């Protein structure tokens, strides 16, 4: 019932330390509920143009603990959901939770590599939240995605864009972030175009404003210290402006020329929508199909 991503704060909260809350959740359960609400809110903005009544099949190509695989299937009993995660332990846990909720006939998670193992079905919606920057072989991945996307389908991503002339690559942590131009061409090469691109960089940086974090994590066990260092590094790069954290809504445009797909994508990326504007548009529409916020009693 948890999410392995950062989350957007509308403003900085003085004293709020994300590293304390994330790394010591038993000590900060209610603060962790605040975080969870923002994780839900961001996903609501990502999903809020989709018609789940039309969808029959969904894929999550880096599904974490399976939370979206599970929650979509629970909320929309007509849908079948598939997840891929390359981490065996995560796949084991997601399938155990699928079983415990008696969802096995409609939700299934596979311990597979989305850049190499062909997705097993054809999907109306393909979801990658904070997943492709962990994947070195981008063309393998987007070949896989495009080949498994129904003609009228949607791809929904939460991912990074590098605002530099060359891609941002950290070999030791297996992170690779394409530039603007590389994203334009990577998508266009696999028949995809940007329907909507939303920039959440300022809000994310607000949530990750943690002025003592570097000192704090040096007083934590090495193991604990090693897993959060990537979040620290991402926070720094967002603050510098080297990367942008964005929500992508993609469609297939197979009948458009490659050049026209490039020109479309470049135009969308030249005027990314601010998240507060997209969030306010969602609230004003009143249409919020997925996820739902948790409520007491
Ligand atoms: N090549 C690959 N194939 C499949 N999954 C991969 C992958 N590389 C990274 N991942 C997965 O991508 C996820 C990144 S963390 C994001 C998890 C989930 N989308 C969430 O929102 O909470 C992890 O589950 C990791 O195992």
């Amino acid at each position: 019932e948890d999410y392995l991503t950062v989350c957007p704060f509308e403003r900085k909260i003085p004293g709020f330390s994300m590293s304390r809350v994330i790394l010591n959740p038993e000590k900060y359960p209610l603060e962790r509920e605040m975080v969870r609400e923002k994780q839900v809110e961001m996903r609501q903005v990502l999903f809020c143009k989709e018609n789940f009544s039309r969808v029959q099949k969904v894929l999550d190509f880096g599904c974490g603990h399976g939370t979206d695989v599970i929650q979509i299937a629970e909320l929309y009993p007509h849908i079948k959901t598939h997840g891929f995660t390359i981490t065996k332990a995560q796949a084991e846990l997601g399938n155990q939770r699928i079983a415990q909720k008696n969802l096995g006939a409609r939700a299934k998670i596979f311990n597979k590599d989305s850049s190499k193992d062909a997705f097993p079905d054809l999907y109306d919606m393909i979801v990658g939240i904070e997943v492709s920057f962990h994947i070195r072989n981008k063309h393998g991945l987007f070949q896989n995605i495009s080949s498994s996307l129904n003609e009228e389908g949607t791809v929904l991503l939460i991912d990074y864009i590098a605002n530099t002339r060359g891609p941002i690559v950290d070999q030791n942590v297996e992170v690779s972030i394409p530039t603007v131009q590389e994203w334009i061409e990577l998508l266009a090469e696999h028949q995809l175009v940007i329907d909507e691109i939303i920039d959440v960089s300022p809000q994310i940086a607000n949530a990750l404003h943690d002025p003592d974090v570097e000192q704090y994590i040096k007083h934590l066990p090495k193991a604990v210290q090693d897993l959060y260092i990537n979040t620290v590094n991402q926070s720094i790069s967002l603050e510098r402006g080297w990367i942008s954290y964005c929500l992508f809504k993609l469609k297939k445009a197979p009948h458009l020329t490659y050049t026209k797909r490039c020109e479309w994508n470049a135009s969308k990326l030249s005027k990314k929508r601010p998240y507060p504007e997209a969030l306010a548009e969602m609230i004003n529409s009143g249409y919020i199909p997925y996820p739902k916020q948790q409520t007491r009693t």
